[PDB]
DNA sequence: GGTTTCCACTTATTCGACCTCTCAG
DNA sequence: CTGAGAGGTCGAATAAGTGGAAACC
């Protein structure tokens, strides 16, 4: 296994992160519940090797199937959590599951005094818990009804460095041979797309992006109650000129750094205008046979 | 006896990956 | 004709989470 570089991680941790605080009615707890807190991410089978190299960085975490076709890593036993923290004190989320890891955080203080062995700590971790992620199931805020939690922090934060990025956008990024039949002799366009997806809660990181990479669009979807973003680039210049670049310099991690080097083979026959030949096109829907699914 | 940790494997829905058309230059 | 956007679809490699019991103090 190889380290992995910290701010990739800490950006691959914000596009495939997620904190985890388990309270759990147990009828063999002196009260009733007991409590399991943690960080874990899933990624396809395909990109096993990415955990195995997070899991030696930081010399924790267990990796085990997630049903047929996705693999884990979780880390909760709890004397290794002080590694998650260390991390991420010093290397920061930015997205809004940067509020997550505080109130990930503040579990941790209230499981290290043994507090979550009492009621009032078990009560204490359900108002922390009712702010992370999805919040209380029903069956436990009918437990729980007393609870008052604090209103969630809103994160508005900068992107800290070009390092950071490279890890998001190998998890929630794409690039993609986009081909659509025209009219014309050739009869398909080939076109160049990079995009990063994620919910509308960080549009304003997401708005960033196109000042920071400078090109790029924003495209808003939705789909019944659900709505999120994309950042896009479909500009051949800007993917050659400031795309391409940029990920030739700060290496992507997992299958998708293999999909990003199919990607530049493309753009190197389009920049030879091969894409316009039927010769140069054969060798472009092969290339694109052979990427992501 | 009580608590912690790990594995199997799911639900919910946020991602990724995929497609097709318009129309300016 | 070509490129750059417009405007989507769709399935689960989504983000998040539960049941059972091994493992331990
Ligand atoms: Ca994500
Ligand atoms: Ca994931
Ligand atoms: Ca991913
Ligand atoms: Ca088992």
């Amino acid at each position: 296994a190889s380290s992995i570089n910290p701010w990739i991680l800490t950006g691959f941790a914000d596009a495939e992160g997620s904190f985890l605080l388990r309270i759990r009615k147990n009828n063999k707890s002196s009260v009733g519940y007991s409590t399991e807190l943690g960080f874990q991410i899933t990624l396809h089978n395909k990109d096993k090797s990415i955990l195995e190299n997070i899991q030696s960085t930081w010399g924790v975490g267990v990796i085990a199937n997630s049903g047929d076709n996705a693999v884990s890593l979780k880390v909760t036993r709890f004397e290794d959590l002080k590694v998650i923290i260390d991390h991420f004190e010093k290397y920061p989320l930015i997205t809004q599951k940067y509020a997550d890891y505080m109130l990930f955080k503040q579990a941790f203080n209230v499981m290290e005094n043994k507090e979550h062995l009492t009621i009032e700590g078990i009560k204490e971790l359900v108002r922390i818990k009712a702010k992370l992620n999805w919040g209380l199931t029903d069956e436990l805020k009918k437990a729980f009804p007393e609870i008052i939690s604090k209103e969630r922090s809103l994160i508005n934060k900068n992107i800290p460095n070009f390092k950071w990025l490279a890890g998001f956008t190998s998890g929630d990024g794409c690039f993609f041979v986009n081909l659509s039949k025209k009219k014309t002799k050739l009869g398909v366009q080939v076109k160049l797309v990079f995009s990063i997806s994620q919910h509308i809660r960080d549009k304003n990181l997401m708005n960033s992006l196109i000042t920071y990479l400078g090109c790029g669009y924003i495209k808003k979807k939705n789909k019944s109650e659900f709505s999120w973003l994309e950042f896009v680039v479909t500009k051949f210049s800007d993917i050659r000129d400031k795309i391409i670049p940029f990920f030739q310099e700060y290496t992507l991690i997992g299958t998708k750094l293999k999909d990003f080097e199919d990607w530049c083979k493309v753009a190197k026959l389009i920049e030879e205008k091969k894409h316009l030949t039927e010769e140069g096109l054969d060798e472009i829907k092969k290339i694109k046979l052979n990427m992501n699914k």
